[PDB]
């Protein structure tokens, strides 16, 4: 290794529903120069082979939770702790503290004068004071349903089990600083994006002093 100083950087997250158009506005945030930080990205990674999470899979639960090329058997893992509500909390109390880290690791290597952190779920997690700033992507319930269909290829059934767990609209904009109206054209997202931009390096250089 090399030597670094632990520094903090100014961290925006970015929060909606699942259908809501986080990608998007996530990508117009990283044509701007802004390191974006993706905590679903970050959920896979921290279950690579060989990496802590799932080398402690493996022991709890035994090799059938291993695919034969050493990656992690994720309709097996899903179907266990389905069943086992032990399972279920044991995973979440291995995998939340590792997530963290992995993201503050990797936030710590950036060069950004400020992060774009990206949680789906941080008003569900309760993670809101993690951020200096919250924004939120705002679709009606229904665009949210329609997308996933669309998308995922799923029923509307199935969009709605997957959103019976999340937020309401108005619950995660009552979590809100910043909020976009993902319905526009895309050019109207990137200038709401470009506003915002240039409103959080101003934020982020006065908060530099600190």
């Amino acid at each position: 290794a090399h030597h670094h100083h632990h520094h903090m950087t100014y961290t925006v997250a970015l929060t909606g529903g699942i259908g809501s158009g986080k990608s998007t506005v996530a990508d117009e945030f990283a044509h701007l120069g802004v390191t974006v930080i993706d905590a679903d990205i970050i959920a896979r990674q921290v279950v690579e082979p060989g990496t802590p999470a799932l080398l402690a899979i493996a022991e709890r639960f035994g090799p059938q939770m291993i695919n034969d090329d050493g990656s992690l058997n994720r309709r097996r893992l899903r179907e266990r702790i389905f069943a086992h509500s032990e399972d279920k909390a044991w995973l979440n109390a291995l995998l939340h503290p590792l997530i963290q880290q992995e993201t503050r690791r990797q936030m710590q290597a950036s060069t950004s004068p400020y992060l774009l952190w990206v949680v789906p779920l941080l008003v569900e997690n309760r993670l809101t004071d993690k951020a200096d700033r919250i924004l939120v992507v705002d679709v009606p319930k229904e665009t949210q349903i329609e997308r996933t269909i669309r998308r995922d290829g799923v029923s509307r059934e199935h969009a709605e089990h997957i959103l019976a767990a999340q937020a309401t609209r108005e619950q995660r904009l009552a979590a809100a600083d910043d909020v976009i109206e993902n319905m526009g054209s895309a050019d109207a997202v990137a200038s709401h994006v470009a506003r915002l931009h240039d409103k959080y390096l101003m934020l982020a250089s006065q908060a530099a002093s600190q």
